[PDB]
DNA sequence: TAACCGCCAAGGGGATTACTCCCTAGTCTCCAGGCACGTGTCAGATATATACATCGATAACGGCCAGTTGTGTTTGGTGTGTTTG
């Protein structure tokens, strides 16, 4: 289809926007709201054989106080991604100082692929996304609540606070699509602030591993 | 003084005889005694037989050891599939 497959891109754009928002990367007020008629008007909605072709509506994007730190959003034709897109994405990526990336595949990437990206991780941090799991945005979502990654000084005030040994709070794997979706990473922390009906809010705190 | 011798006397009684009674030695027969067998009995010795006793063998009895409906999960391998080298 054209007109669905414009308002899924469109839709792909606006959640990783908000995305990129809440991570703490500066984004235009603009494009973090914008309809789908100017997305229309600036690609072409003919994304069929046309303007609004992928690999050319990725955006780089900053960091608010670390302007040196960025983040690709790549968006392979491939809809089985193998490992050599992956490698030319990295090789092209290598010129910059950029380190993070995230990477829109259509359908799930190739186990052998997997295993390439875990292996330049601690070099360069790229993650993965269907955009099944882009459509929408879980955060607004009335069951999740409001995530807060914490910084490692307050995460050492908390656990000195409460003398309680970070291996003892709760758990959150890696996996989990909020987990996922901030970029958090093993051995941190993540404030959860629930509104409780019986003390009104509820404050609480999940270590990733 | 009486043993002995002599003359004298009566008659006892010893020997003989004819004759008779009846005794007794002898014979055939057959009893009393005595010493030998014959049958029977009691007592004893030798022998066969039944019974209780010691000892030996089989073996019955005591006792041991042997064999004789359903729901809800996990894991782990095979076949197909895709990507990689």
């Amino acid at each position: 289809d054209d007109e669905e497959e414009t308002y899924r891109l469109w839709k792909i754009r606006k959640t990783i926007m908000q995305l990129c928002h809440d991570r703490g990367y500066l984004v235009t007020q603009d494009e973090l709201d914008q309809t789908l008629e100017e997305f229309k008007a600036q690609f072409g909605d003919k994304p069929s054989e046309g303007r609004p072709r992928r690999t050319d509506l990725t955006v780089l994007v900053a960091h608010n106080d670390d302007p040196t730190d960025q983040m690709f959003v790549f968006f392979p034709e491939e809809p089985k991604v193998g490992i050599k897109t992956i490698k030319v994405y990295c090789q092209r990526m290598q010129e910059e100082n950029i380190t993070r990336a995230l990477i829109v595949v259509q359908q799930g990437m190739t186990p052998s692929a997997k295993q390439s990206l875990v292996d330049m991780a601690p070099k360069y941090i790229l993650e993965q996304f269907l955009q099944q799991e882009l459509l929408i945005n879980i955060t607004e979502h009335e069951l999740v609540p409001e995530h807060v990654v914490m910084t490692k000084e307050e995460v050492t005030e908390l656990l000195a606070r409460y003398k309680l040994r970070e291996n003892q709070l709760p758990r959150i794997q890696a996996g989990d699509p909020v987990a996922r979706y901030f970029g958090i990473k093993r051995g941190q922390v993540v404030k959860i602030i629930r509104p409780s009906e019986t003390a009104g809010r509820y404050i609480t705190y999940r270590l990733v591993q």
